[PDB]
């Protein structure tokens, strides 16, 4: 009853706070089986392995191998992609990250080309990031559980390409799930990243 | 052309309860239909893979056109190891050669789950013959052990669009209930064309 020691986050808006671009059911799924299960497993690593208790995720991310480094990306995966979308979010973004994507795409329309291309065309599981690398944006691919953090890299925004983040409501058409992410994206939460970062 | 992708050997709705025919229709009449297509597409630009068969991309390809060769085997494979009136326990050659190399059919079946249910995001787990051993060996993504020429005997996708529709996150359900849908016959007919 006292489960532990890492948490699966709640959600930053309830579950139809996103539809229609991405459904309740989608929400419940993922968050509440995937995610969690995630965290559960992982549990039952740290419960066993008192290494790997002592270490932040991002620091299992760094550091570790195999099954106990895919459970903690995927659960950083996931709390950061949850926290990347929002209810009022979507559309042209503003402050900080909107400069950034100007200098370093040329314009937004540009950048939303270029990162859709990427999760349009990713084969097999999968996540895109937005990253900082060196005060510089990056768009990258992180295949399965793949986190650029264990790089030396500052993540800034991310999309889920695994199937189950969007089967239940797009089926095999990933490319009008990838469409339907644009109008979700939370630019406060990925305008945080950019101030929390040097840059 | 050149490549094709070939109807299902039943009725969309033949695996039912265990595999719906909405999964059928996607599964094959959009995910196998569009690896065919776009590889059609790569062939009418690449004079190379236009050229070669399927099993020589798989073997000597890379790249967009290996993953995409090695799909389009891999679901007509997969589609042919599911039958209607498929399932139970395996018999003829077979049974023999799994008994041998396993102990049991129920000793098999724990091992060959386990992998199936374990594989971390998208893949296959083949059951293969080496020079004339039967062993189960893993596929990421495309992964196909003809590019190791080893011998394909059986498969099961557990990429999430082939059971989310109907078992969502479970996939251990979706792997117990394959049970009840192997072909043993195109299985015994890859062992009988291995010669082994
Ligand atoms: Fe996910
Ligand atoms: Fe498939």
């Amino acid at each position: 009853s006292v489960t532990g020691p890492f948490q699966c986050p709640p959600l930053p808006y309830v579950k139809n706070a996103l539809e229609p671009h991405m459904s309740a059911e989608t929400l419940t799924y993922h968050h509440d089986k995937h995610h969690q299960t995630y965290v559960d497993t992982l549990n039952s690593i740290a419960a066993e392995n008192s290494t790997i208790a002592s270490k932040t995720l991002e620091q299992i991310i760094k550091t570790e191998t195999g099954k106990p480094f895919n459970q903690a990306a995927q659960v950083y995966n996931h709390t950061f992609f949850f926290n990347n979308l929002a209810p009022n979010g979507g559309g042209e973004p503003t402050g900080k990250i909107a400069e950034l994507i100007t200098r370093d795409f040329g314009s937004f329309e540009k950048f939303k080309e270029d990162f859709s291309a990427a999760a349009v065309g990713h084969f097999g599981s999968g996540w895109v990031w937005l990253i900082a690398d060196d005060g510089k944006l990056k768009i990258v691919q992180g295949h399965d559980a793949g986190n650029p953090i264990r790089e030396s890299k500052t993540p800034l925004m991310n999309i889920d390409v695994w199937e189950h983040a969007y089967y239940i409501d797009y089926r095999n058409a990933r490319a009008q799930y990838v469409k339907n992410y644009w109008n979700l994206v939370n630019w406060d939460f990925v305008n945080d990243n950019v101030a929390k970062a040097g840059i």
